[PDB]
């Protein structure tokens, strides 16, 4: 009442599970081979009936391409995203990822070749561009390599100014577009410490704040002699303001 | 002939090594130290007939030496030509060039009883020069005031070069004190135009690059930077030199 090994089917291998005898009614399914994917709505299973006789079954395997290769720019559309049977002459449609944009002139579709390959994908999905970094007052923006999605920029200040904020920004995908990860920082005027007050002398028309390269002029009182640099200026070293040198002396 | 002339207090006859003087021979007496001859008085004798010298009374009086030379002031007329400074004598001074009178102080001097002049005050001060001024991107070193005879030097802030005199002198000029040289100039030492690299560019290029200023490079699409992405203008001996070599844009 049992059947022997099931029939032979081209491009298909029956899943016996190590067994050699199959009891009546036992249903065996065939599994296609590499480069093969069972045709939809096509029987791939036999059923052992009376007289130790397996039912009838005809080739159900066809040649097909593997699942489209993952692309960083575009992702498959429905329902190709869940398919596996890519009979030759089949098209798969892609949809730009986040954050990439479609290149009108290029087709987002793909096709399956004879040696089981695909149509080399174009650049249908380009990288989304970021907003102009802008300008930094008394600072600079280093754009090593463009401002496209995944790009990076760095910040620096002009001599005499200190950096307050982020030293770099990234073009990251935000919502429906790419946006710079951090805000444009600020370059703060590095002010020098209030100039030293000297004995018997004064500061010719002082000042509220002394910045980089700004000088302080000194003047002795009546009956005193100036012995030294008539004035000093502000130097900046490591975002640190420092006076050029020692103030002058007002010898009596 | 007459023998040696008579003896006169505080005075010594100029005989010239002689011992015998022929008639009419006139001999003059020269006062001694601390002694100056009174004006208009006889200071001479004459050998007359009878081997008899002429008459003569004392003609020297006590006096101070000529006022000592002062750097600030110079004697006035007519003291500038006098020599007879009997005690209780006043000489008047007049400021030199270039000194200025000190109102509160007397420019006069008195011949003290001990044949010494009254210690001179500072009636004549040194004339002050005009304020050196301010040097843009430079400095003025006033080692010792700006008075007459003073000296000031000049230097430039880092990044600027000196063009002109390195010093000036408060020399005497006309009827006042004036600086010997003009206030020089400090010229920004500009670096050579930044090198242009292959396959790259200069981010926000500039007209002139000064001290500490930097140039940032960027590679075109498809190229990769090779080296330091920026250079800063250094200055060495009023000479502008780039920090180093520009980056490279490798394809």
């Amino acid at each position: 009442q049992d059947c022997g090994l099931p029939p032979d089917v081209p491009n298909a291998q029956p899943a016996l599970e190590g067994r050699t005898s199959f009891p009546e009614d036992t249903v065996i399914t065939y599994k296609c081979e590499e480069s093969f994917v069972k045709i939809p709505g096509e029987k791939d299973s036999v059923i052992c009936l009376k007289g130790s006789q397996w039912s009838d079954i005809e080739e159900f395997c066809n040649r097909s391409c593997e699942v489209p290769t993952r692309l960083n720019s575009a992702s498959l559309k429905q329902p190709y995203i869940t398919q596996n049977y890519f009979p030759v002459g089949t098209v798969v449609e892609y949809e730009c990822r986040p954050g990439y944009r479609r290149e009108p002139s290029l087709s987002p579709k793909l096709t399956c070749l004879q040696n089981l390959k695909w149509s080399t994908a174009v650049e249908f999905c380009k990288k989304k561009s970021c907003p102009n970094p802008g300008e930094i007052r008394n600072g600079q923006i280093d754009v090593p390599g463009g401002i496209l999605f995944g790009a990076t920029i760095s910040f620096s200040c002009n001599t005499g100014y200190k950096l307050f904020g982020s030293t770099s920004s990234f073009c990251l995908i935000s919502g429906s577009s790419v946006q710079w990860s951090d805000p444009l920082p600020e370059c703060r005027e590095i002010y020098c410490p209030a100039p030293p007050q000297i004995d018997n002398g004064i500061i010719q028309g002082e000042r509220d704040h002394y910045g980089y390269r700004q000088s302080v002029t000194y003047a002795c009182n009546k009956g005193f002699t100036m012995i030294g640099e008539h004035s000093i200026y502000c130097t900046v070293n490591n975002d640190e303001g420092e006076w050029s040198g020692p103030p002058p002396e007002c010898r009596g």
